[PDB]
């Protein structure tokens, strides 16, 4: 059942790119990932957390990219290299950021695993990023505060409130303020 | 001058009251305007949308309470310690509140703009005990998006309110913390 997951979020990850959030229906999914739609149900009940499930293995991918060693001197730069890697990867696919961002907004608590799962990662992946070997709880803290200075300005990106360079120039302003 | 004025006010009051008792849902401009006694018509001239009456209805409250510590640290402590209570003390209109700030778009872009400066100024300047640096305008905006992503966190039942209210007290120690 691993490889019909990996169909599901394999479909679910083209056609959110191709379409945004409108193009996810469970019944296109089910239909491009040739699985049964009670499969499809069984592992995702809602479209909500199939973009957010799909996120989260894209940031596990993320993350094994490279390694911790792969960079900068100080924890300014490296958190900075992160940010940087992730916020070019925003800037490249505009319609999978618009699904992702308008699935968040609509998690809610039957979907609470799936997000925190995603929150767990990718703070993760900013306190290693800050940190010499295990993160402190400080840089845990860090990273969630970076985390909603991006979810909220994708708020405002998303309404069309405000363009992604200012997203990009918000994260940075944040790390600086944070660590720099 | 003195009507549009009065006029003006009750809406705000109307839109407070409503939104405070019903939360997002309550707040209908037939409701708004009945309430606070103008036309539906008059209503729709001054605020096109319950967006723009709830973002215009808040920065009139943070006016209100901008009106009537010895570190930046303490002041913007005390200063989000006190607004956390006071949301504590109103869920429903927090509520409204969160939804309209989520649900806002371009056309109420200029809005949520104004109140924009107001908060953070009132932050910044709770930092400065006077007039705030660039970067103290910077740290208020960071606050202020924290805010909204744990109310957004706490809307979708994420998150509770005692969350929300550790991670701004977090935000405030990473941010000017002593």
């Amino acid at each position: 059942q691993r490889e019909r997951r990996k169909r599901i979020l394999d479909a679910t990850m083209a056609i959110a790119s191709k379409g945004g959030y409108e193009a996810v229906q469970m019944r296109a999914v089910a239909d491009r990932a040739d699985v049964a739609v009670g499969t499809l149900y069984r592992y995702f009940p809602s479209k909500v957390h199939l973009l957010v499930s799909a996120l989260g293995r894209e940031f596990s991918r993320i993350d094994a990219k490279t390694d911790r060693s792969a960079a900068g001197a100080t924890p300014f730069q490296r958190l900075n290299f992160m940010v940087g890697k992730l916020n070019r990867a925003m800037q490249r696919n505009p319609l999978l950021t618009e699904a992702m961002t308008r699935a968040y907004v609509f998690a809610d608590a039957s979907a609470a695993s799936e997000v925190d799962q995603v929150e767990k990662l990718i703070d993760s992946m900013f306190a290693r990023a800050m940190a010499n070997g295990e993160p402190t709880e400080d840089q845990y803290h860090i990273a969630r505060v970076i985390s909603d200075v991006w979810l909220s300005n994708l708020l405002a990106w998303l309404t069309r409130r405000a363009s992604a360079t200012d997203v990009s120039k918000r994260l940075d302003l944040a790390v600086r303020l944070l660590i720099g």
